[PDB]
């Protein structure tokens, strides 16, 4: 029923399997308009506990953002109503908990989007980069926030600066990820917690999954400062920067950052 | 010189043992009353230090909210009044440093209480389960923020929507814990630390501790937001689902919950 | 040139090395104001990044507040233009990276100061200690929350509580550190980490810093709790053990401190 | 159609006129949830501004809340889903303006109502009662909020504790009123002014109406004050002064409040 | 029963009546420790409202904080434990509705009172003025947020600035009061409306004046802006300006102010 | 000197008067950095009150931002850096009273100009606009913000809407204005005012204005909520009925907006 993704149901659980490995599951609108109509589709009562998986194999779960899509014009990247933007509150609001399943390596947007969802379990060969700093791009405000909520500022500070992987191992460590498993265990392991979560009493964890929502969003000020910010953002969006790092990443080559 | 807890005081230290093993420890109004008093009446400037235990053997720590006063059909059942939220505030408020010294399984309020105090020390065979889900139970705003301060949110919502048991290695990991020692070992590790503290200045002690409390709970929100999560609050507190919960354990039976 | 501190550049990354082991690197005003116009005149478009250490082979990184300094009674020790408060200004607002690199034990505000930085890379031979409740010190709000964002509460509540030294290790463990490396390995290990951020986009960069900072201060209350706590404050610093606190430290005995 | 009103349009204006005077437009569930299909059905682009009003020479504009259909006994009676909080929100999201005009007298919930619309316009010879202290009623947070931006805390608290109604001058000089006209020159008056805005751009209106709800929704309070002000409101909505106010209402005698 | 109020009892209204005539009401410790025990004694079910006047015939209502029990210096003038503050806390705080009965002229820390009490019914001839800015005192944030809630800003820094003298008719008009009487009928005028409230739901009025100064506080900022305040109020009691303030005032002479 | 401002100080006060008559005192980019500039120069301890005017016998006070200049692009005309932002940031800021002694129309930009200055003295015959639904413009959060802090969200909205002129008469019934004077009385009344300001005490006047300004600000939300209205904003500033009010102005034509 869905051109870019793949849904199974068994009992009271869904798989939602991405299906767009020949671009590498990047966060085009269609593949992410496909995700967001499954996802509204199985919010049925029978339906209890969501796993989103990329299929067996990958080397690639997602590339994040498309790059190609990204407004080079004079536009905001990170707009309240850019895709990325629309599936990360989308899951943070689903009634039901969302677990990532990830083999292969998280790119940018797409290690958002699965740091928004409500468990994450690993293959012990994953990895998972925060890329922003390599394309020159202002991450929004809502956007860093769901990157806080699992690490310390520091870590948090390390990924975002230096852009590199880092480990399933290391992700554990520091409090990212919920569990690690050998890539052969990893579907059985999701499976049995997701079966398990559906037995459990849907209305209590709607309401427990809304509340931890609206805690972790309530850091809260002024119109001031989000002024101030949104200025900042765009002095980014508008930087030469900004255009050389889209301009090289279509080239294939390094980026040369002159801070302008 | 009460029913359900003694209190020993060694030099500086207070140690508030539970007096309500016939009941698992339970958080009944008549034990909360008397653990309260108890606390009261310690707030002394020769009191320094408090240490919160069972009985040394105790296989349960404290089997959290007594069900058969959990009020069913259709009042909350974790109004600002309840025995299980009075304590969490008056731990949080107390002046003088209170650890949980945890021998034995914690369930549900009884976690949520020990993740109020200011140290937790933890045998290594004790054990820690969230046990709303598996009850029906809409667990408040202030109870899940009091969840949400040592562990990240992926870690919290694992607890919360599994109501799994995890150990106190895994709790440790995780930033639950401050220690674990062999069980053998716990009263003499606790008590070394709590005498240490009471060495320390007790006004800057007391002053530190409210400033992380007023900084912790200062995650806020509109009038609009909060009747927004009673509303869905009382939706669930007035669900089938939530008289199956309470029900199904009286009975000694698996719920069947059918999300209405 | 600079008094108080010794300062390199190789390529974009900046290096201040602090120049006064004769007080052990105490945050004098005098220590305090070299550092702000180093940093200050690194404030640069050809400086990408910026690494804090002391000396090669310190056995101290810094003794913290220079307890000579405080003020004797009746005045606020930690008021918003005291040079430790101005220090983790600066260093938050900065729109570089800047890397705590630790070699030695580091005490108090030193402590504070390396948490309000971006990273900490330390060695193996490195301890960290909270100190206000071994003077009497009533640590103010924008302090405390500056050691809030990595570790959790009940950590931190050590931490500060017991005024005990943690290793290298544990502080890795619990989150404060990035990374531990031998001691031979350190100036290495950060300087290549270092090199590598410069290569990234600093607009990008700097925003997401400034992002960061204002989501970590985005902790609001109203103005009775602000009054309430600063009334609190003052009871500490007009008290006779703040007074004991100070003299036990000069006179080099135990203090007796007994609650007020 | 609409059973319980009727819905005029001259050009961009719509005017909705109460058609349920047998009951003195009372804000029963069937006539609130005709209002709200009818202003639904006009949140089209040809509409620009709104008019709700009572039939020419009502005596009674609105005598509130169906005090038949207040929950009679443990029940919040302003619950977020209650219609009177439906409609108020209805009104203040909606993306056109909203006028009230008043002939006739307005009482309690249909005050609050007239309330959160964006312009009052009044005949001189309405009047206005806001009444929950009649009756014992703990009036919710958003529905006290909602009468707090217009007046000043002293006019406010005079009008609720009093429950004495207030004339139009007096309502037009504390600044509930935009303006108040005679009777014969209402009706032209109101349409004039809502014509006028109709030539204006909907959008920027749409945008700044939306500006101003969200800055005046922007008192924000923690969870912990939120769930107190909930227990005490259940004191209220329990008391034998609540049922008290209701009975007396409902046969006709003066209420005897004792405070419990 | 007290050596500077006196009370009296009419039905269910009881009238605090001011007894300090020798230093003209001012809110000396004592004096409002008095206040303070008065309406501790008056929290009992069978009193319903309370009216705060000066005796009748007054010249002066109160001259306001009493000067002489102000700092000298390089202390904060206005901390949370001072009795201005105290006594506004308990007046917003207490369950029932309390009414300013104004004959005389008002200055300084008790306009800020009587602005913190429920209603103001005030005579023809009584005079108004906000006084810091002839003494050179650094106003607390909770004192100016008391001043907000009635007038407009442009307003309230008219009265600040200038500290000129208001008329009753003036306040009337800028929204400070509610009623202005002829000084023959102000008594019998606010004891009919105190007469009129007693009939009314006490705990549906207790409820709303909690929800409302809980509404009037909910103005939220960050550490470091309140930190910075505060470190701008200390700046002001630190300053030649503040000392010349304090002298003139003993000496009968008009200040000098510099700006140091 | 300079050449968009005249400034004349008389003691302590400093008149700076609008020299921009060719363009109606619009608010140009060359025509504000004059005026901060002016305003910046006079930040020294011998200026104690500054006043705000129009050349005397002006017709317009000024004429809002030049249209010229609003970005007719697709990107926002109200962002942090827009001369309108800065001005009144900057008069908020300042340590002195900032008096707007209006004689003549005041449009617009230059209407939130005045409202964002400390007191308005106007002549009778002045009149008071609020254009931006005459032109499309999506007014920003914090320019809506400086509007609603003297009248009522019923006026505001009725001033918003309409974009009709009010009297000095209605401005100050409504609590816009501090005073209406007849024109041939405006200075004398105005000085009058500013000197007696000059005797006040100058560092308590800054701290008050300061806290004043901060409380005003206090209304906080959290990102989600400014990122959606910011997506709001954007979309009314890329409309087609943004371009109409621009062309419309340029072309002195009635604008015909579709609500695209
Ligand atoms: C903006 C946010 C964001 O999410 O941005 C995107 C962040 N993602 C990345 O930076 C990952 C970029 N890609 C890579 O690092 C590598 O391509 C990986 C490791 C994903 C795969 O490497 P592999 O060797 O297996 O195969 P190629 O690199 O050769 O790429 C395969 C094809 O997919 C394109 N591609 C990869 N990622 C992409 C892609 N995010 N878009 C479009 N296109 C792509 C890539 O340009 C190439 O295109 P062609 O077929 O035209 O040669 S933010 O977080 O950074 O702020
Ligand atoms: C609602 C909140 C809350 O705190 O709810 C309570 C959450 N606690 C639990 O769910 C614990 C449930 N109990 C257990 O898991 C086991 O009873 C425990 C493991 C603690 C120990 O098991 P054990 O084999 O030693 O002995 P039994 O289960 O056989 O029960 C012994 C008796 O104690 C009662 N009991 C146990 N916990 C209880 C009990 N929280 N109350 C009343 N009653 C009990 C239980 O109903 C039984 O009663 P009878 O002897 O009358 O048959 S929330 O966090 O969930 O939202
Ligand atoms: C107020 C905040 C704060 O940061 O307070 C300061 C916190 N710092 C400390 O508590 C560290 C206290 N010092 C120590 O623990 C030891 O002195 C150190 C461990 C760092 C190393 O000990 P070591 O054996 O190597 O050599 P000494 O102890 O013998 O001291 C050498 C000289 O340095 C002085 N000293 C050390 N720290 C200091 C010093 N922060 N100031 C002035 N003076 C000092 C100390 O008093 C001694 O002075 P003399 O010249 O009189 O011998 S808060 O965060 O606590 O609230
Ligand atoms: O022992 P414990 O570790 O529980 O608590 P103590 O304060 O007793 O720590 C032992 C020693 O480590 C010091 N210490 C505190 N912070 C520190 C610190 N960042 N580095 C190194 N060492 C420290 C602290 O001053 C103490 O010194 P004494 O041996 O003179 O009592
Ligand atoms: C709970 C909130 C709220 O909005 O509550 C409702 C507040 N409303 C009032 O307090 C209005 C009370 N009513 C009046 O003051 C008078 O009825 C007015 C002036 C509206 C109408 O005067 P009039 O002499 O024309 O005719 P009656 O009093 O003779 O009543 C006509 C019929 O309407 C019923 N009625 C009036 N208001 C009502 C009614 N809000 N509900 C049901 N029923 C009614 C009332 O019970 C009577 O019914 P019967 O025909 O059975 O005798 S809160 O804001 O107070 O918290
Ligand atoms: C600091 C805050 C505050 O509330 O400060 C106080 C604000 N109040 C004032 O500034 C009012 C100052 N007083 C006056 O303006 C006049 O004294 C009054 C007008 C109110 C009445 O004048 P009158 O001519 O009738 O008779 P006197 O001036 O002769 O004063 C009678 C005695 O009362 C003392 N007095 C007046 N107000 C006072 C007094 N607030 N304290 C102590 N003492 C006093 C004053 O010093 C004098 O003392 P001696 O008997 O020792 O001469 S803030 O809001 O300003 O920031
Ligand atoms: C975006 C914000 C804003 O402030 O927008 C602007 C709001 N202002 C207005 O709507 C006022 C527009 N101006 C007028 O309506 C008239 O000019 C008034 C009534 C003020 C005065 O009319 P009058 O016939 O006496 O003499 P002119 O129209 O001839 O103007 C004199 C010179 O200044 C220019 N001017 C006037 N207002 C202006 C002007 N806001 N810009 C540029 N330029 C101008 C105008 O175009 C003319 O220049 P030229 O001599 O080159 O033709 S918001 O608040 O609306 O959102
Ligand atoms: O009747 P009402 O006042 O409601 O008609 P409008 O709202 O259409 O505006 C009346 C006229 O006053 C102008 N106006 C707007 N602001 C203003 C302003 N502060 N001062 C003076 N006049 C203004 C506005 O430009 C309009 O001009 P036209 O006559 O050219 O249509």
């Amino acid at each position: 029923a869905y051109q870019y993704v793949n849904v199974v149901t068994i009992n009271k659980v869904a798989v939602i399997e991405f299906n767009y490995g020949r671009k590498l599951n990047a966060l085009s609108k269609v593949f992410i308009d496909d995700l967001m109509q499954a996802l509204s589709d199985l919010n049925r009562p029978e339906i209890r506990c969501i796993i989103l998986r990329a299929p067996s194999g990958s080397k690639v779960f997602s590339a994040g953002h498309d790059i190609h899509e990204l407004p080079s014009g004079g536009r905001d990247p990170l707009s309240y109503d850019d895709p990325l933007r629309q599936i990360t509150r989308m899951i943070q609001k689903f009634p039901k908990p969302i677990i990532s399943m990830v083999e292969g390596s998280v790119w940018g947007g797409a290690f958002e989007m699965i740091m928004s969802s409500d468990l994450i379990i690993a293959a012990s060969t994953s990895t998972f980069s925060m890329t922003p700093v390599n394309l020159g791009v202002p991450y929004n405000l809502v956007g860093i926030h769901n990157l806080t909520r699992d690490a310390g500022f520091h870590i948090v500070k390390e990924l975002i600066f230096t852009a590199s992987p880092i480990t399933a191992q290391r992700a554990l460590a520091v409090g990212i990820l919920n569990h690690v498993v050998e890539v052969e265990e990893l579907e059985d392991f999701t499976l049995q917690m997701a079966h398990h979560i559906s037995e459990k009493a849907p209305l209590a964890i709607a309401v427990i999954k809304e509340e931890l929502r609206v805690l972790g969003e309530a850091h809260t000020m002024n119109s001031d400062e989000f002024e101030r910010i949104q200025g900042m953002r765009r002095a980014v969006y508008d930087s030469e920067d900004y255009q050389e790092g889209m301009n090289a990443f279509l080239e294939k080559r390094k980026p040369n950052f002159v801070g302008h």
